[PDB]
């Protein structure tokens, strides 16, 4: 069965993804919960908008929750008459239908990879989470005589698998590291800003790689017309038109994606603010820092291990920069809020009839939230300052650092350039919210004029590895730093 | 006064226990609080069952708590007519009376050890928590001419004290490490299971060591009839009858012990679930792992130091095994629960009349508990994987590891064999609850057929150390690994 | 402009303080918030005492908070008739007026230091938090030809700046380390007690350094009459009279300072007890431990770095001393409180009409506080004991240790002598509350008889550094230990 594949790229990608997902049942269950998350968000928002009445809920015999819920018939009648809501529900239904169809198609293709694991590799589905990827790669390459997946090429090699899995991630790394994509901007009051989100990356990959109109013919060969310099201008113009149309589509879909992002951000993070608002101050490796610190021919887990080992030194380093004004404001606000809250709590404990006064419960809640938020900006008063060994420890893991960082380890310029690789979580969320608004502006006005230069890149930096196909040229662009893959 | 003892075993055990309890007043106070804990549990459960009425409490002018409490006379009348409760109270009273009498007898014997510390050793009761056991041992052995506790033997030795204190723990170690006790079982759906609890250990020590019918004549000499192989079968049969009778007694007492265990588990752990349910996921060294990693002639603190030093590497190692399905379920349940709880909290903050709706407070409480529980199964997303150095660091402390562990440090078999030495806290509680049910079945059906082999052990592995008595043979059974006492 | 200063001591102190405060705007904002803190405390306490009525608040249609607030006119009438409150308000107003006038005067003098930073040093106010003090010192000393601040002395030196900033802190260090100040006391039931607070230090510096009647003539020269031994007795008598008058003034002001301290302690710490009572068990370097471990000619940040680096080993060391009785009491109290609270929480969750019973909410709150407090005295059950390497690591940072500490690292005497350098936070607060009561007794009865010896000190241990002035003799008093500045 594993002879007529013709899509070894997708086959190896699935073989890797099924091992990274810890088997088949876990993958199926994750996909099911993703679908259920979307359905639950949509249904819960619609129910909140239509069914509940909020009149007999806000009290304007004890009243139950089911009284505030309208019966099914009148709620359906109120739903089917909104007009501006059924037109959103239709689109959110067709999108979910497309997603469910894609999931149904993916299950029938992942069952075959499950069978390929069970029989061809002799690896049970209960030994996957205990087999490193090197062992699975060795079992793939050494048994390539039985399943005979690739006979055209004389043999199979680990480098062949690395090229098959990472044919487009190498192109993305080379495009980001040669400053061929518009992800640096100058803003008044902020300065340099790196705006790279998931929407922008998805749009770049849709414009350049996927679709029947992209630069790559089938899966592993860019169209031969893109290997001839005699028509640079015409190809650049066609790519510009494609980018313009995709940007127009994004601008049209902007409000739906914005509503979805707002709803998801609320349903996902509006409780962490209440309970533990310090979790949104912890930093994470930005999406640009994942493409800047990535080697060529490096799988996702190989990069994630390095980004994990260098996470605590990076947090320590970014904590070595005291923000004085923020700490002053936090200290004083915490003092005032706690001084009012102590009086409120004492009056509540003495005689509890105070809990019946109107705005006492809300005041206690909001003052507790204020104290908890303010006490999260105050660093540990006894912390050491070693901002020079920390960069050495970090560079020993991430392997990449601009050359003007080793000496001046404590300046204000090094921090403002490391913060683009190691960004806040709140900034991540905030620029995830603004992505559906800014992405069309970036695609229409900023990426479109570069459509010529890109055409040159794919023409000058695409090699032909025998048996694999058209791959990206390796680290000849010595704009980055030390390697050690 | 310290010449006519005749029970040097118990004397040295008390001298060690008074130092391990940080003096005399702390020991007295701990015993008093244990008695008060038992009395409080029983009295509080009886009061909850009988006095309170729960009719005018559940509301079916503001009502006070003392209204729900029945007056003393009617509560006593309701207690003395239950029949199925006074028969439990009588037994719980005679058991507590026996415990209190034992405590009263132990105080009059520990005051003498206090005097022995003050005068014979010249160690004030305020310098005990600052004197290591080596110093107390040296002061015992070097001043053995004044108090002349042991004149029969020519001198006193540290090894003599070690043998006197640990005469039965060595026997327990040798019995557990030679697989002479039934504590490994095969279960459908679980596989290998090590069931070793405090009830089983207490029953083993009662069957073999304590009592006027055990194998040991007075304190330090097993009956001479157990040193002759001419009557192996008769002694095995007598031991089998003894085990059967003790198992029958345990089976009869099963319901009382089960009720006590349920009540104690509720009163002790039902609040940690509410506030911090992650404390019951932290692991601890099981009761079998304390007898498997124990050297011969090793006091309790000498073993506890090693089990403390190797606690954080063991936690790190057991955390290096990601449970994928549990993490998926936890993530999704936390998302859903928090998404509902955020809406509830926002509606509560906006207008607080919502707090009067019937099932809003209970819903908020249960959803908070659900979020807090689910957020305790999600590991740190940035954690390193070094499961090979961790076993080296652990073995450098616990000194014992099966030989097929060093190489294959990340397999599923090594984890399932280390988890029997380092078990969950929730599993500890759960198998503490099932102990009064399973212990009689283990004693009647599993330990009884081995009654012959044990008789051989005590006959072939009991040496006679001069001046000390009948002790267990040392580590000639090379079934374990590296030592270094 | 920077030629006619004549007060280089204050100028260099301000230049250092503006850099330690992270610029000018942060300093201004901190001073403003200090003034606002005082004003807020006074106004809030007066409002609580007078305006609110607590009759219609304790409930003896839903009642609002503004109903309990009396209208402005009747509240002003109730304020202006208290008599025993307006006499406190007048004093708290004149003190705040003096503070505000001092702040207004300090701003007009710190703007000049801001200009001196901007122009003379060419350091923008946005590069201060990224310039170590060594760089600012180098820019001060190397550009001393342009601003020509000090021409009398041939040149300027880093040692000159060190002497100018720390002319009185060296005197305080030498006075504390020669046992010339009464800060050790013998108390029945406690033993040795080191009572050194901020009030005592302020009074010492006011008696000896500041004021027109102190020992120092203008700023940098003690009166020549204090360099002649022909009048030791008369000068000692005059100093004794001065100390007596200052102590009488403190005894008169005692009630106001005591009221202020009580109010500030409540408004600042009465919420940390509720939420996280374990933060008041964490230790901090006492005010005596900051003067005992301080080198000569050592700025505040140079000492704070050492006190920061040696904070975690010191906490570990002070945690290695188990308090047995406290742990027993904490365990048992936590058990009882949690056992009652679990029943209350279960009854609350089952049927919520129980929340309307009178003393259920207060009971739940107080039992939660009790459980949270008791669970803060229980140490980690798996902790290592290495109390000998910890003293080495600590001494490698604090540089000072009595000689009888290295060997006997675990005795009860070493802990009771380290706890005076590393005290609790609760003890700090408690002896901050008792300071206005004990300070006059210490100044009148204990410091006054020493008034002769001090007069000898300033006469025998004051050298004349050329260009700087009268400074304190360096570490010739070899009563302390290893240095390495
Ligand atoms: C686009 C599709 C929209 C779907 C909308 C639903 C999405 C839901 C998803 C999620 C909402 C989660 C809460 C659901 C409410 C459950 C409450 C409950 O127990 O049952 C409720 C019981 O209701 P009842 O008592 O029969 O009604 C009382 C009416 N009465 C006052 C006249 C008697
Ligand atoms: C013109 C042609 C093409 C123009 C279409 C441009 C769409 C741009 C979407 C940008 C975007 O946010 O994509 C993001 C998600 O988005 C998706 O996964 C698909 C979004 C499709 C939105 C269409 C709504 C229904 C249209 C109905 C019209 C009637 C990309 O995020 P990601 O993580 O890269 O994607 C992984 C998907 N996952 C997160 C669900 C696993
Ligand atoms: C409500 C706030 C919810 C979001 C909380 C996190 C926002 C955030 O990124 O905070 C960050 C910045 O924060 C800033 O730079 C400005 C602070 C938040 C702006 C809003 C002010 C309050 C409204 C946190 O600032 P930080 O000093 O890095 O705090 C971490 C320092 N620590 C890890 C030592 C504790
Ligand atoms: O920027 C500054 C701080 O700026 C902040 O830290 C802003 C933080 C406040 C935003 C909080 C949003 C909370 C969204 C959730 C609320 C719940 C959802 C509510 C939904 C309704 C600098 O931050 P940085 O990380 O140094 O800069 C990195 C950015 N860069 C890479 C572009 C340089
Ligand atoms: C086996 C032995 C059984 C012992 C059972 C006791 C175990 C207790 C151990 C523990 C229970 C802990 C709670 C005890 C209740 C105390 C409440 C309180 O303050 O006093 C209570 C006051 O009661 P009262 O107001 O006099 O009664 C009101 C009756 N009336 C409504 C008619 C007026
Ligand atoms: C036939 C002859 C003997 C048969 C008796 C067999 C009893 C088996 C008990 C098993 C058990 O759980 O023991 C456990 C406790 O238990 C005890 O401490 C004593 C329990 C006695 C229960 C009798 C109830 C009253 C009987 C009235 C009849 C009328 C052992 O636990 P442990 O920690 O080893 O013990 C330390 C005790 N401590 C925890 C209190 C410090
Ligand atoms: O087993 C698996 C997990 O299994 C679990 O972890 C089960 C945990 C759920 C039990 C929770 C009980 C809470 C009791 C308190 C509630 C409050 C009291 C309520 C009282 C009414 C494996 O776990 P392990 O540790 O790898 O296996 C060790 C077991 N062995 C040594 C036999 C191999
Ligand atoms: C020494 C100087 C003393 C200064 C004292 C003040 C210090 C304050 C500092 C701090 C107190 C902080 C709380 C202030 C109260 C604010 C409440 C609010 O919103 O306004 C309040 C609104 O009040 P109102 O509704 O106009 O009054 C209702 C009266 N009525 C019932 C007759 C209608
Ligand atoms: C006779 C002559 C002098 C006798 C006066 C002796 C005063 C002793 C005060 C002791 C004291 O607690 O001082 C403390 C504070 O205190 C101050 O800052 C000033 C206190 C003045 C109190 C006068 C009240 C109004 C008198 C009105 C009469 C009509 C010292 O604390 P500190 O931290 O060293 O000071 C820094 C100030 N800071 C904390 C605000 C930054
Ligand atoms: C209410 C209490 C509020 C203050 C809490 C802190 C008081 C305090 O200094 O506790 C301290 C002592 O504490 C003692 O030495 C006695 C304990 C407090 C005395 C009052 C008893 C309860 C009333 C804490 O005692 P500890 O054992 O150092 O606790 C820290 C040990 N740990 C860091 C390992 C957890
Ligand atoms: O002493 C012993 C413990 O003693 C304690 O630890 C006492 C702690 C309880 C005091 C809590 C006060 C809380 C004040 C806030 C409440 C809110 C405000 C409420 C305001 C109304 C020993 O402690 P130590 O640290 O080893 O001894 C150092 C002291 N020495 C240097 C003198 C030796």
């Amino acid at each position: 069965p594993w002879h007529h594949i013709e899509n070894l790229d997708l086959f190896f990608s699935r073989v890797y993804n099924l091992h990274q997902k810890n088997g088949f049942t876990c993958m199926l269950i994750g996909e099911i919960f993703e679908l259920m998350q979307f359905l639950f968000v949509v249904a819960f928002t619609t129910f909140l908008v239509s069914c509940v009445d909020y009149d007999i809920l806000f009290a304007n015999v004890k009243v139950t929750l089911p009284d505030a819920f309208l019966p099914a018939q009148v709620c359906s009648a109120r739903i089917q008459e909104n007009g501006s809501l059924i037109t959103i529900l239709v689109i959110a239904g067709v999108f979910w239908i497309h997603r469910l169809i894609k999931f149904i198609y993916n299950i029938c293709c992942y069952w075959e990879i499950h069978s390929f694991y069970l029989h061809a590799l002799r690896i049970p589905m209960s030994a996957l989470p205990y087999c490193t990827w090197q062992e699975v790669q060795a079992r793939i390459v050494q048994t390539q005589k039985e399943h005979q997946i690739c006979i055209h090429k004389r043999e199979l090699t680990e480098l062949d698998i690395y090229h098959r899995i990472l044919r487009f991630q190498n192109y993305m790394v080379a495009l980001v590291n040669k400053s061929l994509l518009p992800l640096r901007f100058r803003l008044p009051g902020l300065g340099e800003a790196v705006f790279f989100t998931r929407g922008l990356k998805y749009n770049f990959e849709l414009i350049l790689f996927w679709g029947p109109g992209s630069l790559f013919l089938n899966e592993w060969s860019l169209k031969a017309e893109y290997k001839r310099g005699g028509q640079r201008l015409e190809l650049a113009q066609r790519l510009s038109n494609r980018i313009l149309w995709i940007g127009i589509a994004n601008f049209l879909l902007c409000p739906l994606i914005l509503i979805w992002q707002i709803l998801y951000a609320f349903f996902s993070y509006a409780e962490v603010l209440k309970r533990e608002p310090g979790a949104l101050g912890a930093r994470c490796w930005s999406l640009y820092g994942r493409c800047y610190l990535r080697h060529f021919n490096e799988l996702e887990h190989e990069l994630q291990s390095r980004l994990n080992r260098g996470y605590k030194p990076a947090s320590k380093y970014m904590n070595c920069f005291l923000s004085p004004l923020l700490t002053l404001l936090a200290k004083n606000g915490a003092f005032f809020a706690g001084s009012i809250l102590a009086v409120l709590i004492a009056l509540t404990i003495y005689d509890e009839d105070v809990l019946a006064v109107e705005h006492v419960l809300t005041t206690v809640t909001l003052l507790g939230v204020t104290v908890t938020v303010c006490r999260s900006f105050i660093p540990d008063q006894h912390m050491v300052f070693c901002p020079e060994q920390l960069l050495r420890v970090i560079l020993a893991h991430i392997h990449y650092m601009p050359d003007h960082w080793q000496g001046n380890a404590h300046r204000s310029q090094t921090r403002d350039e490391f913060a683009q690789l190691f960004q806040y979580k709140a900034v991540f969320i905030l620029e995830e919210l603004l992505s559906p608004i800014v992405t069309p502006l970036i695609l229409i006005f900023c990426l479109r004029p570069r459509a010529l230069e890109i055409i040159d890149f794919f023409r000058n930096f695409t090699v032909e590895v025998v048996g694999v196909g058209d791959t990206c040229s390796f680290a000849q662009m010595d704009v980055r730093q030390h390697g050690h893959p």
